[PDB]
């Protein structure tokens, strides 16, 4: 029993965390097999940040100019590519310690693990959600650029997420690991507008499927809604229209508790319309959306 | 920016789980230098688990009645012994992968690292506190006996938690790495109640202090208190006392943020008798008291 934001074990993405320095800007990289993957924003100066024009800087560079550590062992750079927002750096040496691995992009509303890291050392791993609106509600200080988000299918680490930068609402962007940014964002200091945000409705879902599971049951009722009745209200209150993909997608949960998705969403109803009122579900005085249909069953059946 | 339930990487730990079966009785265990440590209820058959005694079933045991699987290899248990309630099983390798480490017991209010793990894999990892009833409010599933709990200090791994048994109230609850039990349980499959719990005062100071840093602040006033007319408020709702001590603990976050303590409590008493009125502190409407002062400095300031 209990419900905790649980993140993925992160010893197979420690071990490919380096230090990538340019000059005197310096953040972290990702090196798989001989390729070390990293922001290209790491060619610029102080100076180039603002508006930089990355063709003509990296034309400038030469593959001495690039210092990569790995804790103790400095990596020697033989060559060096640009793909959309990432830098490839081809080094002389695979590291020993790569995973079996895949590049993959997620959606809105998908989860994944963060490993936070500064100067190239791991400091902490946590779990969210891609937002709608194409951000992340991370935790990050200066010196995190480069950090890696990552999901774990067996022995596979399926890598999503390369952190860039902080929005000046405090809120995180960054890219797919083949360099492609998540929403309408660039990679220049300048300050950008994140859209609006909505919540993920097929994740509040799940999660009140994981409270009846843990025992926490008085939001249930003996009314049914259709999918059409309950978008009517969800549309007024900000949250993701639910499609009939959504519901099938919520199968599992519905199997094991004997509770209907639409009995379901007519509980999501009453919550929405008429609140709390000072009761919590498994802890929470909030609807949460950062829980997926599958982070729940991973957690909640095994 | 941002505020996040966050974990130490795991990776230094992952490298030390192993399975150890005793009959049909399996679990998890921690493979440091040539010692497996494991929870010695695995020693208990069916008929044993409800009211073992630990000494005989020892006995009647010899070297080869447990299975160690670390992975795909099997470790050849040379020697056992029991310490409390952990029992101590003594392979003839080595573990290579050993941690710089250290076994030390935390105290209530204090965080850790949960690696939950199953047959020997690790699965998930997150954060929790030690409630002051000497319970966690874990996530576990069967087959979770053994995981540990953890912290890290520089390159050295503090193991401070093993689990073993879940509470009828959906709490776990587990000993050190010497075998003591926090709080007053005993390892027998047997219905045990935890006291009643308490809400960890210097911890939710901590975290309003967390919120002030991330420029959430309307619940600042400009009254003062004394920890007197605090204590007897924060009593009056099943908070924890504050000490000097903690107020001293509170201090580099009183000068990052110009407020002081007694500032803070005043207004937490606010909080405490007005409620929080559809407002939330870093995204939650009640108030946190799972993140230590130290935690906040770490995440907050690097
Ligand atoms: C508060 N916060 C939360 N996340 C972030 C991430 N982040 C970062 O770590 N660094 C950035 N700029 C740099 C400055 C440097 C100074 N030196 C010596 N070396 C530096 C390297 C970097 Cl990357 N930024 C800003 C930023 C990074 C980008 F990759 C980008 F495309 C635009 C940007 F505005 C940053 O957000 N900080
Ligand atoms: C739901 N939940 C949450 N945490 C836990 C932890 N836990 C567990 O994983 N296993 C237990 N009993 C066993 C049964 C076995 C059946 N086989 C084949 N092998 C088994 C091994 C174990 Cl350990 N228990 C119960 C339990 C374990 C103890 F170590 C103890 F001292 C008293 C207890 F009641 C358990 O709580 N399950
Ligand atoms: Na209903
Ligand atoms: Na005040």
């Amino acid at each position: 029993s209990g419900f905790r934001k649980m993140a993925f074990p992160s010893g197979k993405v420690e071990g490919c965390m380096v230090q990538v320095t340019c000059g005197t800007t310096t953040l972290n990289g990702l090196w798989l097999d001989d390729v070390v993957y990293c922001p290209r924003h790491v060619i610029c100066t102080s100076e180039d940040m603002l508006n930089p024009n990355y063709e003509d800087l990296l034309i400038r560079k030469s593959n001495h100019n690039f210092l990569v550590q790995a804790g103790n062992v400095q990596l020697r750079v033989i060559g060096h590519s640009m793909q959309n927002c990432v830098l490839k750096l081809k080094v002389d040496t695979a590291n020993p310690k790569t995973p079996k691995y895949k590049f993959v992009r997620i959606q809105p509303g998908q989860t994944f693990s963060v490993l936070a890291c500064y100067n190239g050392s791991p400091s902490g791993v946590y779990q969210c959600a891609m937002r709608p609106n194409f951000t992340i509600k991370g935790s990050f200080l200066n010196g995190s650029c480069g950090s890696v988000g990552f999901n774990i299918d067996y022995d596979c680490v399926s890598f999503c997420y390369m952190h860039h930068m902080e929005l000046p609402t405090g809120v995180h962007a960054g890219t797919d690991l083949e360099g492609n940014f998540y929403g309408p964002f660039v990679d220049r200091q300048t300050a950008q507008a994140a859209g609006t945000d909505t919540t993920i409705t097929v994740n509040v879902l799940a999660w009140l499927y994981a409270a009846v599971i843990n025992g926490d049951r008085w939001f249930l009722n003996r009314f049914t809604t259709t999918l059409n009745d309950f978008n009517l209200v969800a549309m007024k209150y900000n949250y993701e229209p639910l499609t009939q993909d959504h519901v099938d997608i919520l199968g599992p949960l519905s199997a094991q508790t004997g509770i209907a998705v639409l009995d379901m969403c007519a509980s999501l109803k009453e919550l929405l319309q008429n609140g709390m009122n000072g009761r919590t579900i498994l802890g929470s005085a909030l609807l949460e959306d950062e829980f997926t249909p599958f982070d729940v069953v991973r957690q909640c059946s095994g």
